[PDB]
């Protein structure tokens, strides 16, 4: 089994997105020795954002007759992908940054969404398809305040992991799991990340 | 009469929602001849995340202790912010990419909230009073606007009105062109700019 780990948070030691999702990830190649565990930073390095020469390369009506310096555009996007395609189960650690994602990992989308690789469309009287099958996710996410979850006060306001959800179930990644502590920046905070572990725990041992 | 207007799409000429926010704005212009307009690219330049020496620096409890670099840490930032004091009218365009926002214009955000200057805390509070804004925004698909059937599905606009709104921009008007709706797009922002 392929575990492709992208994680999200600018932070390092002190990230609690990155340290549950961590949790999960040692845990899970507990019970799974031989799996292999890739890692894709987008929170403590730059992810470039998509450029109008992404979009002229990634929507090219022929990509075949792609110049060299088209490939250049897309060189890193190819590389975003294959590690998706290589994976069985996609983990994403995220804080929530301003009812949203940190820009970096939106950047990640945005690189891994793909006309002809991660979904295509026809025309009917455009009808889109996803063209990743077989694949899971599941998303470990930390919040300073409270009610961001289902029957929360503020459930409107997350535009975070329920976005995530939409744009991966886009490609074809329907099986999404997502994990949530909240409380982070008040400190019943210690009850959360305990609740998100002992869940994560679970999670990689049945895996 | 003092505009900020904010670009998100990567793109330059060939960009719908840039050349619709440009009809406004010269529309308004026109309207109002002594309106001055600063324009923030975020598409078509990278405008850096957050990282964490941002967030050591931003939510310093003793701001008025950061040392010389922390401060270079939120110089772009305080820039960012200036420019929206600076004005009344915010106006953002925007893209729909992968049923939110360009990557730019996330980072945008991310460097205007900030603790003690855009919104406070005691309950979080916002410090803005006195902007509106208008977002403009071009989406390939349909059905993400109000009543359309796939209007759960846009994280982008919406998104846009509660981080606005978290720092005290509550008067935000939407104007999309999806998929002729451009051209009813354009008659609806020069009625707007008069
Ligand atoms: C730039 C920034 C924006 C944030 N926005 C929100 C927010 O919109 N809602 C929320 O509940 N917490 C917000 N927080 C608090 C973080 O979600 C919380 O600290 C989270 O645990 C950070 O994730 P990490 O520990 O993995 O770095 C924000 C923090 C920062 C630094
Ligand atoms: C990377 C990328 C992602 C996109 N994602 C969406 C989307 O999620 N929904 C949609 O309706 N259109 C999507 N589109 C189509 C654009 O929203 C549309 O072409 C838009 O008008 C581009 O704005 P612009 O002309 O100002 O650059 C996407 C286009 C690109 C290049
Ligand atoms: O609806 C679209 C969509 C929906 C969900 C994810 C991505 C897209 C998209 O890229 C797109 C592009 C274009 S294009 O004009 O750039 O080809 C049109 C529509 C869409």
């Amino acid at each position: 089994s392929r575990i492709l780990a992208v994680h999200a948070s600018p932070r390092g030691e002190r990230s609690q997105s990155r340290r549950l999702a961590e949790v999960f990830l040692a845990a899970y190649r507990e019970a799974h020795p031989q799996a292999r565990v890739a890692r894709r930073e987008v929170g403590r390095v730059p992810l470039p954002a998509v450029t109008e020469a992404f979009v002229a390369a990634a929507f090219h009506p022929q990509p075949e007759q792609r110049s060299l310096a088209m490939q250049a555009d897309l060189a890193l996007s190819d590389q975003l992908v294959g590690e998706l395609f290589d994976s069985d189960l996609l983990v994403i650690s995220t804080p929530m940054y301003n009812f949203s994602v940190p820009s970096g990992l939106k950047a990640w989308i945005d690189q891994i969404v793909r006309l002809g690789v991660t979904f295509d469309f026809v025309l009917d009287n455009a009808q889109y398809r996803p063209l990743l099958r077989g694949k899971r996710a599941l998303i470990v996410t930390s919040r300073g305040g409270h009610g961001f979850g289902p029957g929360g006060e503020n459930q409107a306001m997350n535009h975070a992991d329920p976005w995530l959800r939409t744009a991966l179930g886009f490609i074809g990644i329907d099986e999404v799991t997502v994990v949530a502590a909240e409380g982070e920046e008040s400190g019943s905070f210690e009850d959360s990340c305990d609740e998100a572990e002992q869940r994560l725990l679970a999670l990689a041992r049945s895996a």
